[PDB]
């Protein structure tokens, strides 16, 4: 078996590795890059995303989100607070602030240090799940908005045709932005790209593991379990490193630099925050070995987790039985 400790692989793949997109995930695969939950891919040196960020300014972050815990510094909960409209230009000089800027450091292990001590003291704002691409339409490689849709993976593994569209989001971030513990809807994969700024650190359980995160997970959100059968899926609670390590959870870390890809895979528990300001890009995505757990995934239905349209045709198709509940917690 590769990979048999789950440790999170880095891939440099050459120009003419990145043409195939499909065939480089299922590449990243035989040599066991999934059993971590999360991979690091570095595009080709002669690869870019699009010529310059100079012009960015002036897309809109229609709905800022104050990110405000509750909890303990190790475990902790956030609640998002809805702020007015800003431009990306204002959202950056408001990162900039002397409230809101990264603090001096030495290394990103200090600010690791620095973030699990801190954090709660803090609502930093977060420009997250912005609907949009900064992939410029003539790059052919890893283009997030260019990607098979996972409609058609579905289609063509299943043969059932259904509704739906998978279209990228843009997150723009500052110091303590924070994506709490989750995996993706319907347990799919997700690829993000770091755009342009500060860098984005990571955590994440390998998938053969996820059960051992969301028992520890019902012993430290009590009321939360008995609320939700799976209230992971309303992506509010973080658990430090240094709590997982005293419960003995399995993961990794990593920190995701500008220009970098990062994959997550089926099942893959992921959380992580962000060290400045940044922009990122990210989108879900399918393979047939998805099926298997898209058919297996837990689903909220108390009411909480609200999402797209699109995941309406996954859940009735894969997940007939538990289709009418789910439904009803989308109504
Ligand atoms: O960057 C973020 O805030 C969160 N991103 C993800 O969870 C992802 O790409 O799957
Ligand atoms: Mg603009
Ligand atoms: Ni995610
Ligand atoms: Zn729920």
């Amino acid at each position: 078996a590769q990979n048999p400790n789950c440790n999170i692989m880095i891939f440099h793949p050459t120009k003419e590795e990145f043409n195939d997109f499909d065939k480089y995930i299922a590449y990243m695969e035989s040599q066991g890059a999934h059993r971590a939950g999360l991979a690091k891919i570095i595009p080709p040196k002669e690869w870019k995303a699009r010529e310059t960020y100079d012009n960015i300014s002036e897309i809109l972050i229609a709905t800022p989100l104050q990110q405000v815990a509750s909890g303990r510094a190790g475990v902790f909960t956030q609640y998002h607070k809805k702020k007015k409209a800003m431009t990306v230009g204002e959202y950056r000089h408001l990162a900039n602030s002397k409230k809101y800027q990264t603090p001096p450091h030495q290394n990103f292990e200090d600010l690791e240090r620095k973030y699990w001590k801190n954090r709660i003291y803090n609502s930093p704002i977060y420009g997250a799940d912005i609907s949009g691409s900064l992939f410029d339409e003539n790059t052919k490689q890893w283009n997030l908005g260019h990607l098979g849709t996972i409609q058609d993976l579905l289609e063509k593994e299943c043969g059932v045709v259904i509704e739906g569209v998978n279209t990228p989001y843009l997150y723009f971030g500052m110091w303590k932005t924070t994506f709490a513990w989750h995996t993706e809807d319907m347990d799919l994969y997700s690829i993000n790209y770091l755009h342009l700024g500060e860098p984005k650190t990571w955590y994440v359980v390998p998938p053969e593991h996820g059960q051992r995160l969301e028992r520890l997970a019902r012993e430290l959100f009590p009321g939360s379990s008995r609320g939700c059968g799976a209230f992971l899926r309303h992506k509010v609670a973080l658990i430090s490193p240094t709590v997982l390590k005293e419960n003995g959870i399995p993961f990794n870390r990593i920190t995701q630099e500008a220009g970098e890809f990062m994959v997550t895979f089926p099942y893959g528990y992921h959380a992580g925050f962000n060290h400045g300001f940044n922009c990122a890009e990210a989108i879900n995505f399918a393979t047939p070995r998805w099926i298997d757990y898209g058919k297996m995934a837990s689903q909220c239905s108390c009411g909480e987790a609200r999402v797209t349209f699109s995941m309406d045709a996954f859940v009735r198709i894969l997940q007939p039985e538990r289709y009418d509940l789910w439904k009803r917690g989308q109504d």
